[PDB]
């Protein structure tokens, strides 16, 4: 097991990563942002792809056509994500014309510096760490360039020591809710977008600057529901082959809910898992609602 | 498959039981008892074979070279299984009897001869755990499904034996008499001497340190574990395949923590409280 960690991962600034991204890092390092570049920030997991595709038609005022003109992982290319020549996420943003929408799970720590110089907009969205876990979870065990997570425990335990890619959710979750004071950077909440989808749009479209018609909303919520996402080949990443991801295992539309953990976590896991939990966000006043 | 899970089983009297079990049931019901016949009744997984070793220990004076004579299941027959009524019938008295089977089922002739009796019961999570990896590792039972598939048969009583709730509550009433001795697993984790010495007073017996001490270095765990008489290790893999689950292991109260989910656990307690708040019987988890 440890063995397949060392194959699969290497640290860059001292923050564990996918070994295919780390061999080309100078591109990210590198990689020069437009001032109306809107980035996309989350820990794996905490529903990227659904802000992403409520952004995405925000964009193009609801036009459901627009958003399908391509899979969302090429709409919106992953900013550091790279696979030799076969996957590039600074290519696709290079070649890409603006506005563009940046998707990064990138700590603020390792944001390229162009992003912080030319100011550009941060929407960062984060969930539960329990949830977040689960969904990790099945991650691995459905697409390549993971090790084999083991047991549900086993695989918790190294969650909470941030030996997973992007490191400490903890860490993730905390620095990027002191970069959240500022106000080009929303803070928002998987939960919150579970509880009250229209107050997180219409908070969304204002962040955005745009008008937020009764129309326009009503689309935007029902196009991004789960169950329209998860039948949606644009969002549902099922274009790629079950060598990349093998959805067959386990869909990247899994659950779409809030407190799946309570169907894997065991109740002495639980338990040592929030005793973990409370020394590592005591001094924290964000909160999370599981 | 439901199917295949049944199939291992066959219902007596109401309760699902061991389809080879009930092919001789005829001769349970006629068991003839003596008056000093002592029954260890137990739903399964309770800690049966613990406090048999106590028991055993007892009669013997605390001799270990004799409760090594002959395997534990050779030593106290185990009534209704087949050949448990033959052992018995050949067995010169004071017999002890084991039994996992309800009251209402026990064979007529030990209730009129007004036998002693002892129960033993322990926590329903930590018997269901327990009985889950009994099913992995003991012939004649089917594939238990998953932890959470298997604790869905156990509340609804389809298990060897039925219902965990049913059987202790039953025998709960007929723990009010003084000739039913009723104990709880947890208590003997807690503080064996206690139980030790109550057992001692309850089978008549002079109680002396050394007995005792005998008793608990000789009952615990780890010797029950290794020792060959008590930890079912003669019965061939075919017959008991420790080398997927040992009969003997854990002995902790509290394994359940760690085979429910917070989901499962929640379910479990819900349908619980339903079936025991009427009971004043209480446990300890
Ligand atoms: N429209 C939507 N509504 C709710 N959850 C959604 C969603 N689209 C994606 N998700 C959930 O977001 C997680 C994927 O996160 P990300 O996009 O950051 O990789 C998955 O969680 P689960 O695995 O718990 O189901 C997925 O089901
Ligand atoms: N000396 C001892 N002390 C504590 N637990 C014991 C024990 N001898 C057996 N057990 C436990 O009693 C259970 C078997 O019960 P029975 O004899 O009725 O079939 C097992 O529980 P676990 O599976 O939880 O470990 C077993 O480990
Ligand atoms: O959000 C994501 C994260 Cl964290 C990692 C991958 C991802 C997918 C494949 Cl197939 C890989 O080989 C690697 Cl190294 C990362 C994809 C997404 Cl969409
Ligand atoms: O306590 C026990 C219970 Cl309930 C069942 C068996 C048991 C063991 C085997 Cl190998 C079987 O084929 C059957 Cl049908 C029951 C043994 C013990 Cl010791």
């Amino acid at each position: 097991s440890e063995l397949d960690y060392y194959e699969k991962f290497e640290e860059v600034h001292g923050i564990l990563m996918y070994k295919d991204f780390v061999k080309y890092w100078d591109n990210v390092e590198a990689f020069q942002a437009r001032p109306d570049d809107l980035v996309i920030a989350t820990y794996p997991k905490s529903g990227t792809t659904w802000v992403s595709e409520i952004v995405y038609m925000i964009y193009k005022e609801g036009d459901v056509e627009k958003c399908k003109e391509d899979v969302i992982f090429n709409r919106i290319p992953f900013l550091e994500c790279r696979k030799e020549n076969l996957m590039n996420g600074v290519k696709q943003l290079d070649e890409m014309n603006s506005p563009r929408i940046v998707k990064t799970h990138l700590p603020p720590e390792l944001l390229p510096a162009s992003f912080w110089e030319k100011d550009c907009k941060i929407i960062y969205l984060c969930r539960n760490a329990k949830d977040v876990a689960v969904s990790f979870y099945y991650f691995f065990l459905m697409v390549a360039g993971h090790p084999n997570p083991g047991s549900f425990p086993e695989f918790v335990e190294k969650f909470m020591q941030g030996q997973v890619p992007y490191g400490s959710w903890y860490k993730h979750v905390k620095s990027w809710w002191e970069k959240g004071k500022s106000p080009r950077v929303l803070f928002l909440f998987y939960e919150d977008l579970k509880e009250d989808i229209r107050k997180e749009v219409i908070k969304l479209i204002h962040f955005l600057e745009r008008k937020p018609s009764e129309e326009l909303v009503d689309r935007i919520i029902h196009h991004t529901s789960f169950q329209e996402m998860k039948n949606n080949p644009s969002t549902n990443y099922t274009t790629l082959p079950d060598e990349i991801m093998n959805q067959k295992l386990s869909p990247f539309m899994r659950k779409g809910i809030t407190g799946d953990w309570k169907n894997h976590f065991t109740v002495a896991l639980n338990e040592k898992f929030d005793k973990h939990y409370e020394q590592q966000m005591k001094e924290s006043t964000l909160k999370f609602r599981t």
